[PDB]
């Protein structure tokens, strides 16, 4: 028992982290096979970041201007190209520590682990979620650019996130590993505000099922509801609408606990309407939405990697 | 910016995890140099666990009764001994993946990362704290025994915890790597209740400093207090007493924010006396006590390993 915000074991990603230096800039890269991936703004000076023309800036860079260090091992760069907002540096050595891997673009609401790094060196690991406004609420300081987010399934690392910028509000934005930003953000120091940060309803429901499995039952009431009625309430409290697809993804948790999904929605509706009256659920005084249904089953069943 | 419950990168410990099997039992072991460490209750049957005499049970076990598997690599056990509540299996091969390491016994209030494992395979990593009653609030299922807790300083792993049992209340108890239980617990299936779970005051103060550094300032008031007066309030709310030593450990956070420690105590006193009025601090609706002063500085400064 117990329920914790749990990250995947990070070792398979630690072995891929390198330092990339261009001119005066140093940030993190991801070394997989014979390619190193990093944010393309590694080629910018402070003044370039205000209105960079990346193709023009790249004209003035050659393979030997990119320095890649892994430990003290210095890697030899034999080619470079820009793919959307990431740079791909071809090196002459395949990373011997490369895990089975793939690149995936995740949907809002999905969670992943972040390995925060500085100077190619891992600092810590934590869990977060793609917010509905395509930001993440991470923990990142200067020098953290190029840190990656990932999921692990058995022995396969699914890289889904590369860190690029912190917005003036303190939330974090980045790309998939094909270099396409999540959401409407662009890698320029220019005004960019995030949209509404709504709550991920299916994840809250999954966490309420985790609570029940763990013995926190006080919020279970004896009401039910309908999808349309619940969604009227979701809208009022800036919750994402619940769909039939979401109901189906919660099926396994419903089967394990015997609590119909719409019954749990009725309990959530009462919690939204009356608050928690100084009580707690799984040690939290608010409703948590960064556990997916799959997170809850994995943690509550013991799945390993 | 941002502030997250952050675990150390786990890779250095992943490379040490093995499966230990005795008879019908299988749990996790820690392979460092040519020794494997695991809970001594690996030799018990279900009936033995009610009142085991471990020395007597060990009389009937030989090296070849202990099976140690690392991947599919089967290790050859060339000796065994019991040290307090752990078994030490001497194997004929040094772990090539052994990190720099040491064994430490931590004090209540200190935090560490847990690598939860099942069948010698890592499942996830999360942060927790030695509670004042010498329990931890982990996330552990059957098969998790022998999972370890640790801190990492530069390149040195400091192992502080080995998981042994879940109490009927659902909290978790274990040993240091010398096999001595934290707190009064014993490895027998017999009535054992934990003491009061008080709140770690110095850690709450550290987290309030983290909040200030991150821009959550609403709880700062214009009062101060004294150590003795604050502690009167700490006692009423089942907080641990604050000492001068604690005040000194918070000095660096005080220096960075300009907020005298006793001023922050005054803000905490008002929070304890009036609650948070539906507000949040660093995304939490309660006061968090599983960040140490050192956790806050490391996370807010970018220290790597
Ligand atoms: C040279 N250099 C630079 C960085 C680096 C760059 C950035 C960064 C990069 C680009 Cl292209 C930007 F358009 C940018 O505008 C952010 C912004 C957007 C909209 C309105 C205002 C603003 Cl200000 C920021 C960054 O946000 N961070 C960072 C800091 C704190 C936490 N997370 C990320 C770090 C680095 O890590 N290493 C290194 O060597
Ligand atoms: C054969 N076997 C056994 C275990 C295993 C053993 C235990 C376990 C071991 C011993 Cl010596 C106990 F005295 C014990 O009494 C707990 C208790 C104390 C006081 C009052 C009532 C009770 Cl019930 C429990 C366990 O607590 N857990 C566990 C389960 C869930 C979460 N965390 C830990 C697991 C294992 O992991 N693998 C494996 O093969
Ligand atoms: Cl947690
Ligand atoms: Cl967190």
């Amino acid at each position: 028992s117990g329920f914790r915000k749990m990250a995947f074991p990070s070792g398979k990603v630690e072995g891929c982290m390198v330092q990339v230096t261009c001119g005066t800039t140093t940030l993190n890269g991801l070394w997989l096979d014979d390619v190193v991936y990093c944010p393309r703004h590694v080629i910018c000076t402070s003044e370039d970041m205000l209105n960079p023309n990346y193709e023009d800036l790249l004209i003035r860079k050659s393979n030997h201007n990119f320095l890649v260090q892994a430990g003290n091992v210095q890697l030899r760069v034999i080619g470079h190209s820009m793919q959307n907002c990431v740079l791909k540096l071809k090196v002459d050595t395949a990373n011997p520590k490369t895990p089975k891997y793939k690149f995936v673009r995740i949907q809002p609401g999905q969670t992943f682990s972040v390995l925060a790094c500085y100077n190619g060196s891992p600092s810590g690991v934590y869990q977060c979620a793609m917010r509905p406004n395509f930001t993440i609420k991470g923990s990142f300081l200067n020098g953290s650019c190029g840190s990656v987010g990932f999921n692990i399934d058995y022995d396969c690392v699914s890289f889904c996130y590369m860190h690029h910028m912190e917005l003036p509000t303190g939330v974090h934005v980045g790309t998939d590993l094909e270099g396409n930003f999540y959401g409407p953000f662009v890698d320029r120091q220019t005004a960019q505000a995030a949209g509404t940060d709504t709550t991920i309803t299916v994840n809250v429901l999954a966490w309420l099922y985790a609570a029940v499995i763990n013995g926190d039952r006080w919020f279970l009431n004896r009401f039910t509801t309908t999808l349309n009625d619940f969604n009227l309430v979701a809208m009022k409290y800036n919750y994402e609408p619940l769909t039939q697809d979401h109901v189906d993804i919660l099926g396994p948790l419903s089967a394990q606990t015997g609590i119909a999904v719409l019954d749990m929605c009725a309990s959530l509706k009462e919690l939204l309407q009356n608050g928690m009256n100084g009580r707690t659920i799984l040690g939290s005084a608010l409703l948590e939405d960064e556990f997916t249904p799959f997170d809850v089953v994995r943690q509550c069943s013991g799945v390993t990697f």
